[PDB]
């Protein structure tokens, strides 16, 4: 839709803040601040795949809207994530020993814009197309 593609990371603000929020030790801090992934957006009819590639980790979450599923995140905590589409944002809630985060990823302009979330914590990724 207006989310897939191949989107390369551009910017990241608040990124070392928000990781700490999430528990997040300094080695991996280190490693995840300045990689600059890639993320790849594709929908197979309720399908939707989220990938994100980077040279020291690769992720890949495929869920239906609304349908709750298991995730092991790229920080290897083992959440819950639940992802719906509210305004032609997609919303991801992941819950995890009575803690929350939500990301959310919206199109703008010429943009994927990321906004994670962890308590008084918010940090904003901004991709551009591949
Ligand atoms: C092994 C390096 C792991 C890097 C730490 C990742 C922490 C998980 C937060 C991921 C938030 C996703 C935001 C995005 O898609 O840009
Ligand atoms: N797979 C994966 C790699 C990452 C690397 C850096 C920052 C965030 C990331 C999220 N997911």
């Amino acid at each position: 839709d207006a989310f897939v593609g191949t989107w390369k990371l551009v910017s990241s603000e608040n990124f070392d803040d928000y990781m700490k929020e999430l528990g997040v030790g300094f080695a991996t801090r280190k490693m995840g601040g300045m990689a600059k992934p890639n993320c790849i957006i594709s929908v197979n009819g309720d399908v939707i795949t989220i990938k994100t590639e980077s040279t020291l980790k690769n992720t890949e979450i495929s869920f239906i809207l609304g349908q709750e599923f298991d995730e092991v995140t790229a920080d290897d905590r083992k959440v819950k994530s639940t992802i719906t589409l509210d305004g032609g944002v997609l919303v991801q809630v992941q819950k995890w020993d009575g803690k929350s985060t939500t990301i959310k990823r919206k199109r703008e302009d010429d943009k994927l814009v990321v906004e994670c979330v962890m308590k008084g914590v918010t940090c904003t990724r901004v991709y551009e197309r591949a």
